């Protein structure tokens, strides 16, 4: 209940950090503001729990107030967000010829950079401003590790309608997810490519189905792994999602390394990283996974999430693992794991590039009653194929 008052001229952003220990409510008092890309509603009252990173931009200028303990909270004056909207203003220019000349197929655009360069915030940004221009784009999330559509050890994409919740980030609305079941592609990079594409050849056989999606077009987001194999990666992706564009953050030898070998159609910018973006620790890190995790079983403070345990007979599903396909005995090596439901119908070679439903997290393991307990986002298995995962999660 201390306050705290901004006045941000235009072009600025109100850069602040939840206390620890501390809640921390913004209002937007005069003017107009944004939160990587969505619009804040004059007045509203915004509660960012304990350790929230937050930065509130202006176009025009705001006054802003904070009620509540912050660790750190200054306005920046000079940002790159014209350049993140530079770039969106020119995939919204490639939709309107391809549309004058159409059905019209989107511009697909790939975020790349090393780690804690935005590239995450800016498909976040780049997302939101194509909502507000009344388009649907799909975002694709490749980052195994740190996940914003599904749990980690995940490849997933999903149809963007609505902007990001200020809070709470985007809704998923019903994702296509893959189930990679590691933090890190390096742990099966082969795998790992193989998903990218079975990813790009269903997406796009789903627009084909549906227009708006189509000329909504693909915002791509990697991981920041770079050096070496990652690399490669990098250049598979732009390659099996026929990328028009390719984003790179904060990195000049990968930027010259891209010149001189992506195809001469693909057009290349490099862009610095924000001022703001912060550092994160392997730890800070591992423990965001392990909120990420938590919130898909029980969602958030603004949107609860209800998810059911109870128990599983050995005898009612088949436990497999990939690393080709392995059956799994019951063991109690699986406790604390999540576990895919996967849309695969049969234990096969189908599951590897079949989708997933969901996930279930094993909580204990009654090997002599046969029976293993999980956590459940619905009351009964949406399917009897139980894909590994070598994410752990202590409940
Ligand atoms: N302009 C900004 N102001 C404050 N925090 C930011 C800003 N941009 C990014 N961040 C924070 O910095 C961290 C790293 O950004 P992120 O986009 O996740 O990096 P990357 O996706 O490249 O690994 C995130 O916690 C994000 O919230
Ligand atoms: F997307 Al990163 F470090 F590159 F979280
Ligand atoms: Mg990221």
């Amino acid at each position: 209940e201390n306050v705290q008052e901004f006045v941000l001229k235009e072009d600025c952003e109100l850069r602040f950090a939840a206390g620890d220990d501390s809640d921390v409510c913004l209002e937007l008092v005069k003017g107009y503001a944004e939160i990587f890309g969505t619009e804040l509603l004059l007045n509203k009252k915004y509660t960012f729990p304990a350790k929230s990173r937050v930065a509130a931009f202006t176009w025009k200028g705001a006054t802003i107030e904070l009620v509540g303990t912050t660790e750190s909270a200054y306005v920046a004056e000079s940002t790159p967000m014209v350049i993140y909207l530079n770039i969106h203003a020119a995939m919204e220019e490639v939709r309107k010829k391809r549309e004058e000349q159409a059905k019209a197929k989107g511009p697909r655009l790939l975020l790349v950079g090393p780690t804690d360069v935005g590239k995450t915030t800016v498909s976040r940004i780049l997302c939101n401003y194509s909502v507000r221009q009344g388009r649907t784009p799909i975002f694709v999330e490749l980052d195994v590790g740190q996940n914003s559509v599904s749990v980690p050890g995940t490849v997933a994409a999903v149809l963007v309608q609505k902007t990001a919740d200020v809070i709470d980030g985007f809704e998923r609305n019903q994702p296509i997810v893959f189930n990679f079941g590691h933090t890190s592609p390096s742990a099966n990079l082969s795998l790992y490519e193989a998903l990218f594409k079975e990813m790009a050849t269903t997406l796009n056989a789903q627009i084909q189905e549906n227009d708006e999606a189509k000329i909504g077009g693909m915002i791509i987001n990697t991981c920041g792994w770079v050096d070496g194999e990652g690399y490669k990666c990098i250049v598979k992706a732009a390659s099996a999602f026929e990328v028009d564009v390719v984003i790179v953050l904060d990195h000049e030898r990968l930027y010259s390394d891209l010149s001189k070998e992506l195809p001469e159609f693909v057009r290349l910018t490099h862009v610095p990283k924000s001022g703001g973006v912060e550092q994160r620790t392997g730890q800070i890190r591992s423990k965001m996974r392990g909120e990420n995790v938590h919130r898909y079983f029980y969602g958030t403070r603004a949107n609860n999430l209800y998810p059911f345990t109870f128990d599983v007979s050995f005898d009612d599903v088949t436990l497999c693992k990939i690393g080709k396909l392995v059956i799994m005995e019951p063991s109690a090596d699986i406790k604390h794991h999540l576990f895919a439901f996967s849309r695969s119908t049969k234990a096969d070679e189908n599951v590897l590039k079949s989708p997933v439903f969901g996930f279930c997290l094993v909580t204990e393991v009654d090997l002599e009653k046969r029976t293993m307990s999980i956590l459940c986002p619905q009351r009964t298995i949406p399917s009897k194929v139980l894909v590994f995962s070598d994410i752990t999660h202590l409940d």
